[PDB]
Parts: structure tokens; sequence; C-alpha cells
């Protein structure tokens, strides 16, 4: 019995050194979830700079599209008019001659 | 006592299983804390590469910004000068006649 | 002995209320689990889409560049045509007068 005893303790300040070692995960775990957060806010902030990021490009590109289109085709008149005033100086100077 | 005994020992193993199970913890907090590492890591790239983006959008539509004014205005004085030479014809044709 | 007994009783109850207090962890550390996936999810959508954007602001650039390139050029014979167009008007009007 007295041995029995003898056991018992021992066994108990194992353990409660055991314990010793597991109330560091407290500490840990705690940090970690402060971290979680922090990393989840850079997150939201990233996907709302991608929000205008994307909406940029798209009208970006939208407004280069239609404002072009626009200049291909004074250029188009434009190469036109001057195919046609070459007609007429042509003519004129025959006219002359 | 013999009967304290006994029922001490049995709490004892009962608590010897509990702590079995929370041993479990250490690498779980272990992990998670490499993964915040991993994540983190990974949100510092994304940022950097919506600066890269962003810096581009900026660029990009500040130079043809600057270049459609221009080519709008070449195409302006163009049309003016062609104009005006249509003018020319009209009054020159009107004189041989 | 009955000393020893009570002793050791008191540090079981006291250690039970550790376990008690650290299975608090548990919940905790499954939570912040779940977080990490999450957190993780929502890095790799949003680094798709600065793929997306990526890839975007190369192609507005790329096409840009060669229109304008194109355009410069359809511009670079256009101003030809005219000088060589009010060339021969003043020439024309000499020869009427
Ligand atoms: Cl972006
Ligand atoms: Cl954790
Ligand atoms: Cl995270
Ligand atoms: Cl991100």
């Amino acid at each position: 019995i007295e041995d029995k005893i003898e056991e018992i303790l021992s066994k108990i300040y194992h353990i409660e050194n055991e314990i010793a070692r597991i109330k560091k995960l407290i500490e840990k775990v705690d940090q970690n979830t402060a971290d979680i957060t922090t990393n989840t806010n850079s997150i939201n902030q990233n996907t709302t700079d991608i929000a205008t990021n994307t909406t940029n490009i798209n009208n970006l590109s939208d407004s280069i599209t239609t404002l072009m289109k626009q200049i291909e085709d004074k250029i188009e008149e434009i190469l036109s008019k001057i195919y046609h005033i070459e007609n007429e100086i042509a003519r004129i100077k025959k006219l002359i001659k």
C-alpha cells in the first residue's frame, strides 16, 4: 500500500508536468485566431481592389472600342473624299489644256 | 481506504486517457500556424499583383487619353483643310465655265 | 497516510479542473481550422481574378499598340496626299491667271 501510494504520487507528478506543457497552447491558439482575422481583413481589402481594377479594365476597354470605331470612319470618309478630289483635279487640268 | 485507493486509481486512469486526446492538439495547432504563414505569403503576393495591375490601368488609361486627344485633333484639322479644298475646287470650276 | 490521501485527492480535483479548462480549446482549434480553409478558398479566387485582369491589361495594351501604329501610318500617307493636292491647287490657280 505504501508502494501503491508512492506510485500514485509519481503518476500524479508526471501528469501535472504534462498539463504544464498543454497550457502553452492557450497562448498559441490565441495568436493564431488573431492572425486568421488579420489575414481575413487583408483578403477583403484585396477583393475590393480587384473589383476597382476589374471595373476600370472593362470601362477603359469599352470606351476605347467605341471611340476608335469612330476614328476609323473619319478616316474612311476622309480617304474617299481625297480620291474624289484627285479625280476633280485630274479633270480640271485636262480642261485647261 | 482500500476503496479510497481503488477510486483514486480509476480517476487517474480516466485522466491519462483525457490527456491522450488533448496531446493530439499539439499537432493541430502546429499545422494551423504553418498554414496561417502560407496563407499570409499568398496574400502578400496577390497584394503586389493587384499593385502591378492597378499601376497599369492608371498608365494605360493615361497614355490612351493623351494619344486619342491628339488624334481626334489631327483629324479635326485634316477635315478642316479638306472642306476648304472642296471650296477651292468648286470656285475654280466655276471660273473655268 | 490519511493525509497523503487527502492531499492526493486535492491534487486530482485541481487537475480535472485544468482539464475542464483545456477542453475549451478544442472548439477554438477547430473553428480556426475551418477558417484557414475559408481564407484559403478566398485567396485562390482572388488569385484567379488577378489572372483574368492581368490577361486583359496585357491584351488591351497590345491591341491599342498595334492599332495606333497602323492608324498613325494611314495618317502618315494621308498627309502626304494632302500636301501634294495643295501643290496642284496652287499651280491650277496660277494657270487660270
Ligand atoms: Cl487586378
Ligand atoms: Cl489553432
Ligand atoms: Cl488564414
Ligand atoms: Cl488575396
